[PDB]
């Protein structure tokens, strides 16, 4: 028993982390194959990065201008080319450490490790979300650029996020692997603002049911609610609209504990209406929306890679 | 900037991790050069667990009593030794993967990594800290046994955890690598309970000095407190005591934010006297104790493994 923040082991990403540096800029890559995929603002000074030209700034550049660093062996660069804002650098090398790996996109919501990166080498990992604005809460300091977002299902990492910005509010903002952006943000040091968050309403269920299942029950009731009622109810409180699939994706969490997912909604409704009125839930004062029904569910039942 | 509860990469343990059989029992096991580390109550029964002779019970088996599997590779066991509640398995084939590694005993309020372990497979990474109470909050289910907790320091992994046991109140109890407890606690299945926990103050202070570096002082105040009313107010909230060897560790933090030691604990009084009032700290709406003052300098400074 017992309820964590538990990030995907980090080794099979670990080893596809490289330094790239291109003039005074250095910052993360991810080598696969004998590709490095890294930001596309490695061609930039922080002169350049108020208004640049990405196509301009990369046809004067030459393949022995990137310096990519696995981490003692030093990766010549034979191509590159631009996919959205991302580089892809073709090296002379395959990495040989190269996963069995998938580019997903995912949706606000949806969960993910972060193996933060400094010159190619890892200083940590940590679980975030994909906020419903399209930012996460992470921890980043200037050169974490290139750092990679992923999840493992058995031996194949799905690599979902790669580390750009810091937002003036202190979250996070950058792209899928194939280079395109999650949010209205672009690659250029201008007014940017995350906009209006909202709360994931599913991920709270799926953590309620967490609750339940590691044996805090005290906030469960006697009532129900139809979908409809649960969303007019949480809309007020700035929470996600829930939909059919959401509570489809619920299924297993509801079978398990034996508690409907609509008595479950019932149960947050009045949460939202009354407050904790003081206690605690899986050791926070807060509704915790960063867990996926599938983050519970692996959890509390111990799938393994 | 940002600030999240990170493990170090857990690619160097993942190497290390095998699965050990005994009968009916099977848990996970750390292999180290020729010898696989695992909990001595690998060689007992459910029932073998009220009042286990180890002694007696291990001089019953033989070497191939002993099935350890790295993945799809059997290892042949050659050898074995008790020492303390941990297993020795000697094998025939060192351990490629082996890094540099030492095994430490650690304090009370010293955080770790676990590597959550199933059947020799790893599903996850967390922080966890050496509760006050010898205990550890951790997600583990049964067959996380053999489980380990460790640090990095720069390519060293320091094991410092083995998982052995979950308590009635739902924490996480077992021994470093010399197979010595943490706290009071046995390898029987006998009546055991956690003492009363108690909040890691120097740790509190760490992250209100995270805070600080992440650009909030909304919590601060204008007063000051000599070390022993700071310790009178402090124990009244089940704090632990703050030593001068805790003033001292926050020493560097104190330096860098500018605010004295003292002063930061006059903060902490209020909060406890006052709580958030509907606000959050990096996040969160509870006074966080699981970073140590080197978890906070390691993560907002950005050092890497
Ligand atoms: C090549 S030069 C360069 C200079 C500054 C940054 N910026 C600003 C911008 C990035 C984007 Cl994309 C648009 S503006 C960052 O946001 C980079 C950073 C990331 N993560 C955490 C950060 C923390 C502090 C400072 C910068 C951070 C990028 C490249
Ligand atoms: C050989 S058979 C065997 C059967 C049960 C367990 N126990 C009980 C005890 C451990 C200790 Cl040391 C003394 S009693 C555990 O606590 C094991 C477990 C661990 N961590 C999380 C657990 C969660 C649920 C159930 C058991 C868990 C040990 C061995």
């Amino acid at each position: 028993s017992g309820f964590r923040k538990m990030a995907f082991p980090s080794g099979k990403v670990e080893g596809c982390m490289v330094q790239v540096t291109c003039g005074t800029t250095t910052l993360n890559g991810l080598w696969l194959d004998d590709v490095v995929y890294c930001p596309r603002h490695v061609i930039c000074t922080s002169e350049d990065m108020l208004n640049p030209n990405y196509e301009d700034l990369l046809i004067r550049k030459s393949n022995h201008n990137f310096l990519v660093q696995a981490g003692n062996v030093q990766l010549r660069v034979i191509g590159h080319s631009m996919q959205n804002c991302v580089l892809k650098l073709k090296v002379d090398t395959a990495n040989p450490k190269t996963p069995k790996y998938k580019f997903v996109r995912i949706q606000p919501g949806q969960t993910f490790s972060v193996l933060a990166c400094y010159n190619g080498s890892p200083s940590g990992v940590y679980q975030c979300a994909m906020r419903p604005n399209f930012t996460i809460k992470g921890s980043f300091l200037n050169g974490s650029c290139g750092s990679v977002g992923f999840n493992i299902d058995y031996d194949c990492v799905s690599f979902c996020y790669m580390h750009h910005m810091e937002l003036p509010t202190g979250v996070h903002a950058g792209t899928d692997l194939e280079g395109n952006f999650y949010g209205p943000f672009v690659d250029r040091q201008t007014a940017q603002a995350a906009g209006t968050d909202t709360t994931i309403t599913v991920n709270v269920l799926a953590w309620l049911y967490a609750a339940v299942i590691n044996g805090d029950r005290w906030f469960l009731n006697r009532f129900t609610t139809t979908l409809n009622d649960f969303n007019l109810v949480a809309m007020k409180y700035n929470y996600e609209p829930l939909t059919q699939d959401h509570v489809d994706i619920l299924g297993p969490l509801s079978a398990q504990t034996g508690i409907a997912v609509l008595d479950m909604c019932a149960s947050l409704k009045e949460l939202l209406q009354n407050g904790m009125n003081g206690r605690t839930i899986l050791g926070s004062a807060l509704l915790e929306d960063e867990f996926t029904p599938f983050d519970v569910v692996r959890q509390c039942s111990g799938v393994t890679f």
